[PDB]
């Protein structure tokens, strides 16, 4: 039905073509033409990533600085480190959950692919003050062509603070120009709002392309030890949740309860789409009518938080690495397992928010501990085998990225006052 | 004389430099020093192109920004499927036309190059379904650095009609951020038209160097089998003019005699300076002034339909793949006739406005229906052949490109009635 | 302490950290620390690196508009030429000052490398034409993004003036346009100006943090053969100073002693922070509120002599082709010198202002005349001893470019009246 299509609720809409997704998956997988739905219908979905690839650094940037220059410096500066300290706190404990949860499960333990006696020592050059330089940009239009978003992020945030100290200048001239910046780049970040209204209305049609074609591929690939690895960083990403935003909140004074109930109307959305820096219309107006925080406290912490606090994708690399260190004969010790919460922080923040970007940073975390990458090693055949399920795995630790960032913007205005204490009572 | 070179008409002096350049290269070959201008004078003509290749990306991206939010979303999407269905109806009737001709003047009848019985039967790998899903820009700062045209299209015309949705909305702080990025990117296309008025200006003395080279090194190579190609792309220009554009324009009721009577003055200098994007004033100022259509389709169109819209340069494609193929002995068949159409429309849309980017892009049609492109082959030679006159060939395809952008901007004006209907009458 | 740190004078700072900087290098040396802090201390001199290499590209494209859209084009006119004549001129007389000082001191004379009589033959390659038709950029975005400045260069003051052009128009839709984008770039500008500011706050760690690290590296690298280059190349930019810009003021008329005693206040940072784009703050308030030149010049002038008038590092270059031309044997003679001085006046204006850039801007001159780069050549050697000690070099030609930069733009205004007669009275 023309115009009608629209007329369903987002949120519903999506959420109905996800579960229609895995029913024509099934369906397919019973006819055996997957490759009909491979060429036909997944085209469809890679549009969709497509799209929801080309609002990440556009938002990120506009999106930064309007946030970063809305603030006073000092309030800015508060906010900030109470925020950072937060993201690194909870990224290092959501990793450590991932690495126990690996450890009471025993990922990959009987897949045989059985890694020769050759280059197993070298296991912990961990570059931290390199990887640390890497974040102010060298040439911020190139770490914006090339696709760095750390880079970018350390850039506009800086650019917002320029703008914020030039609004209180004295001479007429370099006010009204800091002025008309500052609007420029807010209108450049509604007009992405609007971009990824349009990309999420759109969004159900996309989710029913990824999902099929996920499950006619993988009808019957979820079966074998690849079991374990899906009922493990669910039961992480759930423990994580219970066990680390709960105490939380329910210390800082929020019932913990209330939060899901009233952000579940951007987690479900995260969990469908799979993308974090793609739900930022969701979860800002599920933050500030649902939730209930002013402008200066989710304007810069969520659309940080979108891009540098992952706590999913964080302990599904956590137990991913331990998977792989298992599958070829190495199961990690204590110092590798604190080289490996001191690393897939690192390559977790870095990622964008973008589908399918959780297994491609896999990379830097497995080049990081030891392992090798090349396509020779059985170490590639259980990164084909991870990136099976790699869909199946985001459509989760996208979710628990979103309500990790509800939860510190919620945490950090609650130490700030600014609530909506009208909300949470009734 | 000084300022006077400026103040004589750039449509008159863009021309007496082109009548002037081929008796200088002329003189030049006759004189034998043909390396004596290719290394003096050949660098003013290539500093033309490279003026012509800065003006191709900014104008694309703001002008097709501002167009696109100058008009409200239902007339902008009626506009916008009128035009489309066109060009893509004229690219293709223009790519016919030029097999028709090509089938009946017989191009490369013979060359003698002789390519071996090798790799033959690979000769129609038509990846439609991926560059169509390589509109949408993976990340569109990085679209705009590499080069890469339709994908700043794209983001710029969503961009354009979020912006057209913002300025709609009733928070004060977004329509007045949303007129600015709006005014921004305004000024910058506005700029961008002067920038053109100056290298246009300089124009004629780019002229006199890429034409005098081309001629006074060439000025014998126009002999050979190279002489059918010359008659015959022109022949295909000219018949795709004289039956498409007159029986589309006589049909919707413009008199074509006096459509090209009033686009003289835009046909003669694309004709000249052999560059789509690099004549936008021009034809901007022969549709407003003379055509008579308002600003919600030139404004949109013609910055569209100078950047996707090539009929002169599909049809110089579809004749120049038919002849490599007859060359090396393997003239082409139905199913490759209809592959070869399928293909050129995307390989001449996706060219950037610039002279030379004919030939460039005929790489991605070659090798696309079974030829290779290696310097060991055959097929280099050919290649190299073309290119020889690839000059000739497009100091005429850029001109029946700007007329059939003309032809679709009036014809869709004229079903959205915009008209100005006293040029037509006397 | 907390916040006098930023409290205390920034430039009595960034010399206290320079000076203390040489003491704890030796301290280090004493200890035999190289390793300790080249892993600890280093990465914060090249985190300031990498903060003022942050910001080159984008000072010099929004500085560039705004300083050359703000001067009516007649103005701009002569202002350009009077200033592009004089930084050629004193690049030129720069270079043949550093190629008489070798002459004189003999640089590079018994390292003994000896290059055998292999490839020498093949040492004039200058190409002129093609490095000057690569000023105009083949995509603007593109010369943005891989980092080459002069074509962004172009590019903005062609943008400039197209602005200056449209702000004189009658549409007002055109005219408000062109002033909002001029207030865009104008608002960059000026942030960027308050980003440097910033890190000059900033600066005095890393410059210590770097001279530290040189030090503690090179503190016994300092007594061969590399004596007489660290001592020639100082030489040369005091002969450069009191022999070509102090006959300059006093011809037009300004005293030079005023001018060096007025323009220390720039000099001495310059010569601490080793970066000509990263002290363009402290040296355009210099040349306003000490100077005195009204903003048709230090607006325009500055912006564009702190990138491409290099007479320092021209004069390093010319010092450093002989050094290592003489060390492996193959003397320059009067052709070469001729050759030498044309090509390093393009290696020195492609220069970025970025700290460490003329050692590499070094290479598009060794590979002009006559040498070569392969780590296999002798070349590897040489070169690596002068990159051995670039700093102890950088930081005195960075120091004269900026002084050049002051006294050519003193000398623009002295020639158009513009200059405040008031300062040099007493
Ligand atoms: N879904 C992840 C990205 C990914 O794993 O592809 C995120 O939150 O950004
Ligand atoms: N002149 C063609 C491009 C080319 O063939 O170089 C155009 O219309 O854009
Ligand atoms: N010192 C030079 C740059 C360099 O050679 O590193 C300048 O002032 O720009």
């Amino acid at each position: 039905l023309l115009r009608r299509y629209l007329d369903y609720p987002v949120l519903w809409k999506i959420l109905w073509g996800l579960v229609l997704g895995a029913v024509f998956g099934l369906i397919a997988g019973h006819f055996g033409y997957a490759g009909a739905v491979k060429t036909y219908i997944k085209p469809f979905g890679d549009l969709f990533v497509r799209l929801l690839k080309m609002l990440v650094m556009p938002i990120v940037l506009a999106s930064l600085v309007v946030g970063a220059a809305s603030i006073s410096p000092a309030r800015l500066g508060r906010v900030g480190v109470k925020i950072v300290v937060y993201y690194l706190a909870t990224s290092a404990m959501a990793v450590f959950f991932g690495l126990i949860v690996g450890r009471l499960f025993n990922v990959g333990a009987n897949v045989n692919l059985g890694s020769g006696t050759g280059k197993a020592i070298e296991a912990q050059p961990p570059s931290l003050v390199q990887t640390l330089l890497n974040i102010v940009p060298t040439n911020p239009f190139a770490s914006l062509a090339k696709g760095e978003v750390l880079p970018v992020i350390f850039f506009a945030i800086i650019l917002g603070i320029a703008i914020t100290y030039l609004m209180n200048r004295n001479e007429e001239r370099v006010r009204k120009s800091a002025e008309t910046l500052l609007r420029v780049f807010d209108g450049l970040a509604e007009a992405m709002y609007l971009i990824v209204g349009g990309v999420m209305q759109y969004a159900p049609i996309g989710v029913f392309a990824l999902i099929a074609y996920v499950m006619a591929e993988q009808g019957v690939r979820v079966v074998g030890p690849l079991a374990k690895v899906v009922g493990a960083v669910y039961t992480g990403l759930f423990l994580q949740i219970v066990i680390t935003y709960f105490i939380l909140l329910k210390v800082f004074g929020i019932d913990p309860i209330k939060f899901i109930r009233k952000a579940k109307d951007a987690m479900i959305t995260a969990f469908v789409t799979r993308s974090s820096s793609g739900t930022l219309p969701v979860t800002m107006r599920v933050a500030e009518e649902e939730m209930g925080v002013d402008k200066g406290i989710f304007s810069f912490t969520l659309p940080l938080g979108a891009t540098i606090n992952m706590d999913g994708t964080a302990l599904y690399q956590g137990v991913t690495v331990l998977f792989v260190a298992n599958a070829i004969g190495h199961p990690l010790t204590l110092g590798q397992q604190l080289v490996v919460v001191l690393t897939a922080v690192l390559a977790s923040i870095g990622t964008a928010g973008v589908p399918g970007a959780g297994a491609i940073m896999l990379a830097m975390v497995l080049q990081s501990v030891g392992l090798d990458l090349t396509p020779g090693s059985p170490v590639a055949l259980a990164y084909a085998m991870i990136l099976g399920i790699d869909a199946i795995l985001d459509m989760g630790r996208t979710m628990v990225n979103v309500t990790g960032d509800l939860a510190g913007t919620v945490i950090v205005a609650k130490t700030e006052k600014e609530l909506d204490e009208s909300k949470w009572i009734s």
